[PDB]
DNA sequence: GTTCAAGGCCAG
DNA sequence: CTGGCCTTGAAC
């Protein structure tokens, strides 16, 4: 599917593939190995599809969070480069390639937040959150705003929160903890009972989008904005006279925007591995390459030493590189998400003033956050065998996802509340934008009763976004043949896929809700037997 | 419009209505004059409306500070009830329905706020402010608060403040010193800073408002909470077991609240005012006509001395009527709107930490205080005639309302500073709530130049909550004739009303902005020649 | 003395 | 097979 002896680049379109292009012809001319670069369309999404049939090309550009995907999926080869290379490079940008431990790509472009100011209204930028509020009184007599940017997203208030001992996962020795989230702490409420207290005042009206700020900033209204390079080119045919700096420092810490990392990773599938590591290190990470590739469109801050430093003569580049060293890389794992989804809630509700403080941060750590199960707990209470019937209490695992996976977790009974009412009043707790459809799907240890049918076959009509799917590791019945079987065909009405845990979902969850401490899952004797025996069952009852 | 030989009797929704229709029902059987009691939806609003056209109902019955507004507009009539009944009710509720130095309405009822604990938590409360930290700290070890109210609104934080040497205006006599204001003084700065020593220790927790203290106190979180008689109702119901008793003393000195009369007014078109002084004075205010209204509704205290005896039976009732004689009479003028908003922000800014003491006390009293014209100032600075180009300074009056009037003064001359920019820099100091919008009116010496002009103009198109009009004594100028006129051409393309001064807008500022010692306005020669004359220029100007 | 995981036997 | 019922070894 792959040739040898020729290297396939995948560049999105708005980077510059004009100049990769001639840098590939500079390869093929010293060493007669012919390169070709190519920029589809939604090759963030094209890729994986065709890597995943031993195809695609041999090396892909993108922002190095989507890459720890591509990791996860054994897509990526690794690197070994000489630490002689890895200096080459600002040592961080090193960490934004590292997944698992090894590293699967390597860094070329940096890109940050930077505080854009007014250089005509404001010659001499603040330096600090705390002067912002006096800066703004003086400018609302002007008929003008200090300062504006996109209130509504998370990326773009996260730099001030994290300012102070914040933080979305702990990192250590390339590795993230899943279990740790510092969305609740002492500092990151600082930041965002600050960010409140410049709401309140209306020193930022806190329904400010980016468009907002943007018509703001750009026809002299604002005299500040927080953004990144993507939006440069505007404010330049704006015709404002402007600036790039620092962004403020909160308690005289500097805050921490999320850099993303521009890189250059290898298909695993290919045989061009050596090929493209050559190309990589000798043509493209050099000051010629990276800057054939930025006269034709920029990089931003480049992640090699030397060229760098050229670019620095431009003020608004180094600050965002300076920006980018005080910040902390994005995190390339898959929680990720349910970590923006339960953030992007907790500062609209902390902004409003619909929910204070500290209840909408407690909930956006809880939220986002790992609690895993145990696995003496799980074998015992997910064992589908004969003599099952002696358990009482009901445990559910759950996933909601829409695809993009949020929370996932599992919940176990309580005081007379069976689980899946539990989990209704979790969804329920949980806002819903009954805009878009959700995906949810359960565990169970065993299916809902008759009373759990009803109360859930009755949330199903009500919210018809949500559409469940139920995997249950054991058929409950209380009065045998009469009432969970009509039950169980009623959610079947309701539209409940209801399944029968096979093999293949207890290795699902082994995996997906249990603290294995990566142990292998461990099939006891008659999983198989009973799973067609109970599955028989089913299908007996639905149809 | 309103018959003679009947009584039509006005009374709120939530007081009793039947009662007083029965005492009517007796003075009807007494003496064939039949009275007709009814309860209209906003009949304090619907009220000056009906009774300026000659109509309406003979009686009003509404808290005594809404009548000193009938009173200004001449719509009650006055009373002189002899020595001997004005015996029968408390003297302090006769000063009450005194307005400009006559008696316009019966008091009735008295309302005022008291001390509300519970009595499991606290079987003997505490009789000092003092105290009240201790006792928390107490408290705090049970799961527990001492005291929390609505501390957000003035009407319940002022008790504190004004029980050392605090008051809103003094009282001369029954009638009230617009120009003094008592909000920044000695005591009034040790109660304000005793509560925020309260809210530092988080005591109380500064956020608290009347429905966080109410769930407090009702679902017995909280041991004490100030309140009136308006809420006993739902703390019955929660089971609680509470009291009522004496507002703690600070300093010593008795906590003085507001105290509320509801009142008996007569409408000043009625032809039936001695009906109408009969029935209330042999019927309604006796201890028959009272405990026949009271039955229905609660009255809570009443101005009656002998029904007061009787109901202080009742140690709430006694408690109520108790903290009302230890405070001080709500004032019924206009300035006490200025006045609840100047405190309402003040206690906010110094309870937040947002501003210190002294400057929120100072900032609010020199805010909702009067300030007045010197008449040889005003009729030197505000003639508009020829040969007035030859003055210099620039003195701007100004009103600040929503309707709802706050704020006014006038304003003059700096070290180069014209007034509009000063005014500017008020109102920008002074803090603004851009949801709702506000309407500020201008008296000015001189038409604004180019300079005030643009920066005005700029000042709206900024805060577009703010709609402004200027009445101007004089047209400015400076050489470029061209250009007064495309300043003020600009100011109303910003929508700016801007007139200039007739003789009634003369009038206004005379008895408005001016100390006049109650002397008539005198219109110098030319005043309204010269007058038409700059209007036609105006037009000219403008269109 | 007791409660439970597990498994087998027998009668529908 | 599916469901009902005893035996057991072994664990608090
Ligand atoms: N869907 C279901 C059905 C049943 N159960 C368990 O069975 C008992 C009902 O009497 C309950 O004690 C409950 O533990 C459950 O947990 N979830
Ligand atoms: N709109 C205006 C225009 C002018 N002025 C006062 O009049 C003088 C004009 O030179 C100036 O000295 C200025 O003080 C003013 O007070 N307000
Ligand atoms: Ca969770
Ligand atoms: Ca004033
Ligand atoms: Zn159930
Ligand atoms: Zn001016």
């Amino acid at each position: 599917k792959i040739e040898e002896g020729k290297l396939v680049i995948w560049i999105n379109g708005d980077k510059g593939y004009n100049g990769l292009a001639e840098v590939g012809k500079k390869f093929e001319k010293d060493t007669g190995i012919k390169v070709t670069v190519e920029h589809p369309d939604k090759l963030e999404e094209k890729f994986p599809q065709v890597a995943a049939t031993g195809d695609g090309p041999d090396i892909i550009f993108w922002a190095h969070d989507r890459f720890g995907g591509y990791a996860q999926s054994g897509l990526l080869a690794e690197i070994t480069p000489d630490k002689a290379f890895q200096d080459k490079l600002y040592p961080f940008t090193w960490d934004a390639v590292r997944y698992n431990g090894k590293l699967i790509a390597y860094p070329i472009a940096v890109e940050a937040l930077s505080l854009i100011y007014n250089k005509d209204l404001l010659p001499n930028p603040p330096k600090t959150w705390e002067e912002i509020p006096a800066l703004d009184k003086e400018l609302k007599a002007k008929g003008k705003s200090a300062l504006m940017f996109n209130l509504q997203e998370p990326y773009f208030t996260w730099p001030l929160i994290a300012a102070d001992g914040g933080y979305a996962f702990k990192y250590e020795n390339g590795k993230y903890d899943i279990k740790d989230v510092g969305v609740d702490n002492a500092g990151a409420k600082a930041g965002l009972t600050f960010l409140v207290d410049l709401i309140k005042n209306k020193h930022m009206n806190a329904d400010t989008d980016y468009s907002i700020a943007e018509a703001a900033f750009n026809k002299g209204e604002t005299a500040m904005t927080i953004n990144g390079p993507w939006a440069w080119s505007n404010i330049d045919t704006s015709k404002v006279n402007y600036g790039v700096t620092v962004l403020p420092t909160f308690k005289g810490q500097p805050s921490k925007p999320f850099v993303g990392v521009l890189s250059a990773g290898i298909n695993a599938a290919s045989p061009n591995k050596e090929l493209a590591k050559e190309f990589l290190e000798n043509y493209l990470l050099t000051d010629e390459g990276l800057e054939a590739v930025n006269k034709d469109k920029p990089l931003g801050a480049v992640a090699l030493k030397s060229y760098e430093e050229e670019l620095a003569k431009d003020p608004r580049i180094a600050a965002t590189m300076e920006n980018a060293q005080k910040g902390e890389i994005m995190p390339n794992i898959p929680q990720m998400s349910a970590f923006w989804y339960a953030v992007r809630t907790a500062v609209i509700n902390a902004a409003s003033g619909r929910q204070t403080v500290d209840e909408a941060l407690k909930d956006a750590q809880t939220n986002a956050a790992a609690e895993f199960m145990d696995p003496a707990t799980f074998t015992y209470q997910f064992k589908n065998v004969r003599w099952a019937k002696g358990r009482r209490e009901t445990y559910l695992c759950y996933v909601v996802k829409r695809s993009e996976s949020l929370d996932f977790g599992y919940l176990r009974n309580k005081n007379g509340c069976h689980v899946a009412l539990l989990f209704l009043r979790y969804i329920s707790d949980w806002d819903l934008d009954p805009g878009r459809c959700y995906r949810v799907t359960w565990f169970t240890s065993w299916s809902p009763c008759y009373d759990c049918a009803r109360h859930v076959a009755d949330f199903l009509r009500g919210n018809p976004n949500l559409s469940l799917r139920i995997f249950t590791a054991r058929l409950y019945f209380c009065e045998d043949r009469k009432a969970e079987p009509e039950g169980l065909r009623r959610l079947a009405e309701a539209g409940v896929q209801i399944a029968i845990m096979t093999y293949k979902d207890y290795e699902y969850c082994w995996n997906t809700f249990v603290e294995n401490h990566e142990r292998t899952f461990k099939a006891w004797e008659g999983l198989h037997e009973n799973s067609v025996r109970l599955s028989r069952q089913l299908r007996r009852i639905l149809q």
